[PDB]
């Protein structure tokens, strides 16, 4: 009886690997280019980390985490839905901020029961821990822009917003509720549920009849005091100074309650591809010295789909040589020369047959073609006896003294 | 307000360890390309029955899905999941496949989260493929700089041979009243008891000629390629899918382990075939690289941009971006408190960063249209439009 992979948890197969490899190489290089350094936290953490970090009022913590209890230990555990809180957890646990702020990046799988596509998905993300900003905020937004350029993607647009501080949120909440209450007759059931608990999430509505209402809602940005406005405006100053286009979207709210001040999204118009923001309260909330922080994450799969849609999938890398052989004597030689060629820095596949028995030259040569190899290096009885290797570019097949094969191949790749 | 802790046995990997991981990952990934092996990534969880078909008994993190009720397990291992994808996606339709994987694995119980890199040669009868994958391990040690890692091999033959061996082992063990485990798990019975165990019937003497030919052919290839080895007949691995070739790489403990497992594919519902592979615990190899002092040096960025004044900070920002456009790695000074910092403090950060240069902007630099560059010679003024050529030139030495 055949088994299947958990629905919403895809395998990544050799045909897709190159595309992942391109993305990973590109972003990892960008990350180095800004001085960000890798941190890797576990796949599981204690459940309370997410409940306190992300917030009991959110769909993630309520409806969407994979949580369970450890048999032997009775520890409560959850597969990470996200990595910011875990970074905070490691920063606090390991005293990372003793000697100053830290530029951190991470990459790996995350988990979520969502309505539709991916219950296992992958993020790359950054955390700038200990920086008040708004310079740090500008930096991390810029890191995203550079990634699009480096990847070849165009038409990704930045929207920003401020959630201000707690008191300013509270004042705003009041007038928003007072406003939304005026139109309770037209609110849907999802809006009603959220009205008195997280009304900001009502502004995000997709409901057609609510659009003109939500667009005229009281804007959180109008309740920003001096410190907030200065931060938000200073972020905008830096972005302008670097010619980064953007729109202010006051309905931009994220599905994690740790955010304050800056929030931002990168969005494609045929949706969100990168998202982040500042979250100064979080470190204290998880028991740490009060500390400012901002960061972002990207859903890789969603960026990969974009690269496919826009035809930016690079060509499969092939190996340099495919070693073809018949005979016991030839196979030993094929092994030995395969190894020498690799010692030289070449990529080499040595023919091995599904069924164990030697194989026909024609079948091996078909495999050689399919492999993307540039040369077939061929050993039969004559070659073994004469001390040669027969090389065929994938021109005409050529005999070469085996002791010269390396120079021969190197030379020929000069082309 | 209470601090939260990392799950015991699940270590964080922090920046100061990352380079060591990066070195290992880069080295092995390059070796894997060099043999034509291609990445497959399976999920962290699978349906529990996959692993059922000590490890399975005590050692898996299993649980029940709250939404759908389905039974799920954090993978303890990756071979079965590779087989699961190969079957699910019809990977062997057009021929055999050379696969590698890397990622975290989980064991309920020094590491409860640990990491493996491994290979599966799916669809190859061998023993050529067996030789290849063993040889891949040897190359990795050389490339990593590790010495004194030794290969032991063994055959588990086929089921009937395994069974026949059991008989004579029990018959032999029965002759030495010197008892609970004799009838139950006699392999686990192999002090003054050494001379007895050392003369126990060896599984290798019950290999029929299909088995012997495979094992002997593996030995042939290994000898021809100058891979030394010892036959260790006490070598058994901790899962019953292994058939024929089994092998371990050991440091005088096991650092790589693998073998052939032809029955497994059919057992998971696939067209009958052959397969062999291996896996390595990364953490164990990393400890070795530390012990033998093969930890490479941390690499630093090329430039640290230092500034004071509002005008200077904007410029610092813009130039940091231009320098990165040109291929340099750059850290832009940003302060905890958001405002400026002292030249001395910034310069301390510049030093600690491993940057090769501090590029400095104050009000004079902004006005004059210059950048002040200090190697980490003396501090030198340069037209900002030339900073790139300046820095590149300076690094060529
Ligand atoms: N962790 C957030 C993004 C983020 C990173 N840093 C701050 N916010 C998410 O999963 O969307
Ligand atoms: N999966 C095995 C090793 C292996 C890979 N392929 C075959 N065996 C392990 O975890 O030890």
């Amino acid at each position: 009886e055949k088994l299947t992979g958990v629905k919403g948890m895809n395998d990544i197969l050799p045909q897709d690997a190159g595309l992942w490899e391109f993305f990973e190489a590109t972003v990892k290089s960008l990350l180095r280019a800004y001085g960000y350094q890798n941190i890797r936290t576990p796949i599981v953490e204690h459940t309370p980390l997410f409940t306190r970090g992300i917030g009991e009022v959110t769909d993630i913590v309520e409806k969407e985490m994979y949580s369970f209890v450890d048999a032997l230990n009775g520890e409560n555990l959850t597969l990470r839905p996200e990595n910011t809180a875990a970074v905070v957890r490691a920063a606090i646990e390991h005293n990372m901020l003793y000697d100053g702020p830290k530029r951190l990046w991470y990459i790996g799988p995350m988990f979520r029961h969502e309505r539709p596509r991916y219950r296992q998905f992958h993020q790359v993300g950054v955390e700038a821990l200990g920086f008040a900003g708004p310079d740090a905020d500008a930096e991390i937004v810029m890191m995203c822009q550079r990634l699009w350029e480096d990847l070849g993607l165009t038409g990704i647009k930045l929207e920003i917003n401020s959630l201000g501080l707690a008191e300013e949120r509270a004042a705003h909440r009041v007038e928003l509720i007072k406003y939304l209450e005026q139109h309770a007759d037209k609110l849907d059931d999802d809006a009603q549920r959220r009205l008195y608990t997280n009304p900001l999430r009502v502004l995000d509505t997709k409901n057609p009849a609510l659009q003109e209402i939500v667009r005229n809602a009281p804007k959180l940005i109008d309740f920003l005091g001096d410190v907030s406005r200065a931060h938000f405006e200073g972020l905008q100053r830096l972005l302008k100074a670097n010619n980064v286009p953007f729109t202010i979207n006051p309905r931009l709210v994220r599905g994690l309650d740790y955010y304050n001040l800056t929030v931002f999204e990168w969005v494609t118009d045929k949706g969100t591809v990168a998202a982040g923001g500042r979250y100064d309260p979080l470190i204290e909330q998880l028991g740490g010295k009060p500390t400012a922080a901002c960061g972002w994450a990207m859903g890789i799969e969603r960026i990969l789909e974009l690269l496919k849609e826009e035809h930016l999938v690079p060509e499969q890398e092939g190996v340099d040589v495919y070693v073809v052989h018949q005979g016991d004597a030839a196979r030993e030689q094929a092994f030995i020369v395969a190894e020498r060629l690799r010692d030289t820095g070449l990529d080499v596949i040595l023919h091995c047959s599904a069924d164990g028995a030697g194989a026909s030259f024609k079948s091996q040569m078909k495999r050689a073609d399919a492999s993307g190899a540039a040369f077939a290096v061929i050993f039969g009885e004559d070659e073994v006896t004469n001390g040669t290797a027969s090389v065929k570019p994938l021109s005409v097949q050529q005999s070469v003294p085996v002791e010269s094969l390396t120079e021969f191949l190197i030379n020929a790749m000069v082309a």
